[PDB]
This record gives C-alpha cells, sequence and structure tokens, in this order.
C-alpha cells in the first residue's frame, strides 16, 4: 500500500491516518524500484504473531515505513513495569513467540536479531515479532546490550551465514529475560571479555532468576543455548513439547 | 518425521481405535485388505511423508503408516471428543466463548493449509476434530488430498453436499479453489450456531442442489441461540455466490481475531 504524507496529520513518530487511525511511522530516484519490491517482501509475511507493514511512503526526500501501533511497547518495557506480569501471561508470551518464529522459519525467513526490543506487545498482552533494525532488508537498512541474544557462532565472525539455529539461541536468552525481568550479564567487566566468555560456554546466570520458573522452561533454555547449533531444537520441535506443557500447567 | 509402524506394535468405530505398545492410544484407518501390490509401496510412503509436512497445532497429525503385505493402514492421533457436529449436538452445552475460539482455530488451521498451497476440498464438521479441552484440529478423513492412498482405497476386501460451494454442485469436472473452502467455512459457522445440519426441510437432492445453485442458503432465522450480528455478516459474505467476492482466510482472521478478543473471550 503506497501511502502519502498528506494522509497523516531516521525518527519514529506516532501518526494519525485520515481513514485508518493510529499507526507508528519510521521515516535517490534509482533505489525507489528496489525499495518498493523490498517492502512487498515485508508485506507477504502475514500472521497474528508477526507485525504488519501497513504501508510505505516513497516521496521526494522522504522514505518512510508505517506499521501497526502496539500499545504496550517492547517486551523488556512490559517486563520492567511495576505491575508484574503473571506466570500464565509469561507462558502465553512464550507460546506466541514460538508460533511467530515457526511461521517465519516456515516461510524460509531467518530473523537474525531476535531480542526483547523486537517482541512488541499489545494492550491485551499479546505479542508480535518485528524486525525493527531492518536485519532482513538490505536497501532500507542501507538508507538508514545489542549482543546478549546473539548465538556464539556470530560473535567475532561476521561472515558466517545465519541459520534457524541462530534464532533458537536468541529465543533461549529471551526465555531467561522473561523470567529474570532484566537483561543478562550485569556483572560482566568488558564487552570483548564477555564475547570470549560467551564463545567459550558462558551463559546467563540461571540462579539470578528469583521468581518461580518451572523446571521445563529451565531445561528448554539450556537446550536452546547449546554451543553446537545442531544440538539446538527447531521451532516446530519446541512447539510440540511446549504447547501441551503450557495447556496443562500454565493456562 | 513419519514412522513406518508395524501391525505387531498394536495390541471397529475400517476405522479402529488402536493402542501402540510404547506410544498409547491412536486411531487407525486400514485402507486396503487384499492381494499384494509391492510396486506402489514407494509412492504410498513418500505421499505419506509429504502430507506429514503439514504440521500445525490446528491440523491433525499422521503419526504413522503400515505398509505390509496385503495390509495398508494410516495411523493418526486420537481426538477425545470426536467431530464438531457430535460436540455441538451433545447435551452439555457449549458457551459462546468456546464457540468463538473454535471459529478462530478453524480460521488458523485453514490459513495454515492455504499458506502451504493446500486446498482442503471437503471442509465440513466431520473433518473438524475436537480434544478434551475443546481445542480443534482440521483433518482430511476421506483422503481428498492423498491421490495414491485414495486410489488404493478404490482398487480390495474393504460425501455430504451441504458444505460444498454451488459452483461444484452438478459440475463433475469441478475445479476447487481456496474460495471453495471459504464457502464451506460459511456453512460451518451456521452449523456452529444452529447446533445442527442445515436444510432440514429439503425433500430431494436435486431440489436442494438446484435451490442452492439459485442462491438458497442455510436458514439464518433458524438460529435460535444468540449469534452476534458480525458472525451473521461473516457467514453471508463467506457464502456469496461469486467466489471472487468471498474473502480469504487471512482476510477473515484479521477481522475475526480482534472481534473475538474484545467481545467473545
Ligand atoms: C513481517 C515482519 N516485518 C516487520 O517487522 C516490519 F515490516 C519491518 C519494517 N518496519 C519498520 O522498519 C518500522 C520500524 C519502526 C520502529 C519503531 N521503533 N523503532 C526503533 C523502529 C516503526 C515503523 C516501521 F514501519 C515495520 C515492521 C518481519 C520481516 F519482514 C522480516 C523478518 C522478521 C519480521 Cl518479524
Ligand atoms: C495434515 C492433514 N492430514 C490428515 O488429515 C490425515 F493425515 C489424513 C490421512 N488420515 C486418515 O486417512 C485417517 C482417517 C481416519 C478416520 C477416522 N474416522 N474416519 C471416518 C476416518 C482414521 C485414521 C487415519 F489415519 C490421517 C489424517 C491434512 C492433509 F494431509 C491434507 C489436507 C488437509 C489436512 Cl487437515
Amino acid at each position: 500500500i503506497k501511502m502519502k504524507s498528506s494522509d497523516f496529520l531516521g525518527k519514529v513518530s506516532l501518526a494519525f491516518h485520515r481513514t485508518q487511525g493510529l499507526m507508528i511511522m519510521k521515516t535517490c530516484i534509482e533505489h525507489n524500484e528496489a525499495l518498493l519490491e523490498e517492502a512487498k517482501m515485508m508485506n507477504r509475511l502475514r500472521h497474528s504473531r508477526v507485525v504488519k507493514l501497513l504501508g510505505v511512503i516513497i516521496e521526494e526526500g522522504k522514505y518512510s515505513l508505517v506499521m501497526e501501533y502496539m500499545e504496550k511497547g517492547n517486551l523488556m518495557h512490559v517486563l520492567k513495569a511495576e505491575m508484574s506480569t503473571p506466570l500464565s501471561v509469561k507462558g502465553r508470551i512464550i507460546l506466541e513467540i514460538i508460533e511467530g518464529m515457526a511461521y517465519l522459519h516456515g516461510k524460509g525467513v531467518i530473523h537474525k536479531d531476535l531480542k526483547p526490543e523486537n517482541i512488541l506487545v499489545d494492550n491485551d498482552f499479546h505479542i508480535k515479532i518485528a524486525d525493527l533494525g531492518l536485519a532482513s532488508f538490505k536497501m532500507w537498512s542501507k538508507l538508514n546490550g545489542t549482543l546478549y541474544y546473539m548465538a556464539p557462532e556470530h560473535l567475532n565472525d561476521v561472515n558466517a551465514k545465519p541459520t534457524e539455529k541462530s534464532d533458537v539461541y536468541s529465543f533461549a536468552v529471551v526465555l531467561w529475560a522473561i523470567f529474570a525481568n532484566k537483561e543478562p550479564y550485569e556483572n560482566a567487566i568488558a564487552e570483548q571479555q564477555l564475547i570470549m566468555a560467551i564463545k567459550s560456554g558462558n551463559r546467563p546466570d540461571v540462579d539470578d532468576i528469583t521468581e518461580y520458573c518451572p523446571r521445563e522452561i529451565i531445561s528448554l533454555m539450556k537446550l536452546c543455548w547449546e554451543a553446537n547449533p545442531e544440538a539446538r531444537p527447531t521451532f516446530p520441535g519446541i512447539e510440540e513439547k511446549f504447547r501441551p506443557f503450557y495447556l496443562s500447567q500454565l493456562e
């Protein structure tokens, strides 16, 4: 959907569409063809757990992407709020993340940058996975803490290709963060030390989860952050074990 | 993945209930009982491997195949409450909130199948199976999508048109599309709120077929229970005579999900 600036009244702003209401907007003639098709690739990913690109503004000197407004922000923001989020809601968040990831991998899409900033939350505490850094979109990205969720095989090795297992690693650390209510690795001394430590087997401190976290989720996070990518499960594999666990115990 | 299971791993509803020695209770459809055809065994296996790729919480799983000498069977997961019509006709009544959730799950199931380039061809309440928590799974029990296994059935010792889009009635070279499945869905929605099959007052099959082809639909006034205005609009839109005028399942999901969340959940 090719939108115009005049339908509303870089940087992120909250915007009011004249016919369609409240959205979030992030703001060279040769690149316009490629940018449009690249946005058409973003729009083909349609699922309840995946954010929707509602459209794009290609004007002279303004290039913007417009997505749906997710009222409660990112996942870390919800987790760090004073109103605590009960075990049943955390479990459902996990299930929904699994569903969103299973959908993306089923379409041959590797996220590459799964992290709590990229898990957006609506007013009823439902989630959608997003690619807010534009990891999957070269031209739009070109036209424009961060490493805690990254699989060790990508740390100090920028040339190796991401796989589905890269996202499984990220998921693992998201699970830890969901129960810890914070970023991991608070007691690290420096980033290069940390990176090397992580590459050698260091992982978030399981004992730093104070609240009740069921044994199954702790087992799951450990399996999903295994050093060998081939030892990590797939998202279909995770869904089939986690769904019945969620239904019996958490729902 | 698919398990090549053996008869000896198991200890009529031909559909039988079967107990696997290490894996418990399943349902078996024994497709062929007769003289040995070793040639088709490769094709039957791979065809079952291919349909085993359709994996989603809202579609049933093929757990295994039995490819033996003169015995060809398919094994699926057991769904404790049977089909949707059986749930709906039961005495212990099903609240609006559970019905709404059922509709959402059917939409999710169908959106997944369509997203894989599968057209069901025979969506109906007998193909909508129900677990003990009232969650649903779509199935293809008559083998509409399994060509070789369907061929094998009609070699050997061993449907309803109420859900069929009007364009396939009296059209023996019928070419189903995704919009054919959307029509079926529409009548499923009606049946979920009526608690019964439509067209009770139809007398003959030719009368009904011609009536439906001329624009007759399930009787909206014959829903006695509360059905929200929105769902009535949705069933009407989904059973539109022109297939191009029916929405897709993703289109349905986007309008139905937030309605479900605000009003029905
Ligand atoms: C299908 C899903 N699609 C997308 O994620 C988007 F289309 C990516 C592009 N988008 C924005 O750039 C965007 C960002 C912002 C924004 C707000 N705050 N900040 C810091 C940034 C605001 C408005 C915006 F339009 C929109 C969402 C997808 C995918 F395509 C590929 C892989 C995984 C996934 Cl999950
Ligand atoms: C992914 C899903 N897969 C399937 O639906 C099945 F693999 C179909 C094959 N199956 C049986 O034939 C079967 C039937 C019966 C049976 C019970 N009652 N009756 C009257 C019959 C019992 C045991 C059985 F194994 C198993 C389930 C699918 C698909 F492949 C294609 C299109 C849509 C869909 Cl949804």
